[PDB]
């Protein structure tokens, strides 16, 4: 499996840098930006400059029009980077000029190539202002036209569960971890399975041409960890208002060490199928993280929600 993760713009590039640091098994990372300096800074091993860096006016690059035109002009470079992938993840912070405008073009290029294309993006914090929130939603409207699944993370919802005198860096770190959670949860079912390997056709079925999606995750240790982690995932703040019996698809990743047991696989699957519909596709897989000993994580991606 060839899986590529593309960070688009400053925010997405920061999120993908977090994914590089904290590791996602068996994926290739890319950063796509108008900002040549940013691409020079980044730890991402593959970079793609779009638009070659021409602005017209101080702050003119905050307009999504600029990101869209830049990616439009460099569609051939994007296609050469994406081609050969079985799956593409697009990460972006929506609301700025580059991510908002260029992420839907990156998605369109991937989708036109026949690649299963999953976007995981954020909306700005409320304190960033109404102009950025409006740009973000307009970009998400365009992005939804060109992806198989779209997971939109409201940064403002993350901010409320963080409180305190958190730094802005940690505020964006919280969004980064959610984005990583979603990408890693989907991709590692393919790139490093555990005792139960998912068929890629099933991943395609739950994610393909599905529209809106949402991710929740949970972790637990000890004897009841499998049921505990599944329940925490189901009840996480991101999934709590999703009726899981209204999701057209559910993809579940159980991640644990070598000591994952078959009966734990069965428990998690039975729990998830108790909340989902039989008129839905439910896919349960495992990933192996040899560094985990006692802990078990369940990540749930609900797709085709409305
Ligand atoms: N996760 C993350 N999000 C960011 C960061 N900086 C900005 N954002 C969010 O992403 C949105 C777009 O900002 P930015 O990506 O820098 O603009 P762009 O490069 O033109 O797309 C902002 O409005 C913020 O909500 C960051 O370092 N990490």
């Amino acid at each position: 499996a060839v899986i590529k993760v593309i960070g688009v713009g400053g925010g997405g590039g920061n999120a993908v840098e977090h994914m590089v640091r904290e590791r996602i098994e068996g994926v290739e990372f890319f950063a796509v930006n108008t900002d040549a300096q940013a691409l020079r800074k980044t730890a991402v091993g593959q970079t793609i400059q779009i638009g070659s860096g021409i602005t017209k006016g101080l702050g003119a690059g905050a307009n999504p029009e600029v990101g869209r035109n830049a990616a439009d002009e460099d569609r051939e470079a994007l296609r050469a980077a994406l081609d050969g992938a079985d799956m593409v993840f697009i990460a972006a912070g929506m609301g700025g000029g580059t991510g908002t405008g260029a992420a839907p073009v990156v998605a369109e290029v991937a989708k036109d190539l026949g690649i299963l294309t999953v976007a995981v993006v954020t909306k700005p914090f409320n304190f960033e202002g109404k102009k950025r929130m409006a740009f973000a939603e307009q970009g998400i409207t365009e992005l939804s036209k060109h992806v198989d699944s779209l997971i939109t993370i409201p940064n403002d919802k993350l901010l409320k569960v963080l409180g305190r005198g958190i730094s802005l860096l940690d505020a964006f770190g919280a969004a980064n971890d959610v984005l990583k959670g979603a990408v890693q949860g989907i991709a590692e079912l393919i790139t490093r399975p555990g005792l139960m390997n998912v068929d890629f056709a099933d991943v395609r079925t739950v994610m393909s041409e599905m529209g809106y999606a949402m991710m929740g995750s949970g972790v637990a240790s000890g004897e009841d960890r499998a049921e505990e982690a599944a329940e925490m995932a189901i009840s996480s703040p991101l999934l709590e208002d999703i009726d899981l019996s209204g999701a057209r698809g559910v993809l579940v990743n159980i991640t644990a060490g070598f000591d994952l047991r078959l009966d734990e696989f069965e428990t998690v699957g039975n729990t998830i199928r108790a909340f989902a519909s039989d008129n839905a596709t439910v896919v349960i897989g495992t990933s192996l993280d040899p560094d985990m000993n006692d802990e078990l994580r369940v990540t749930v991606v609900a797709t085709g929600i409305g």
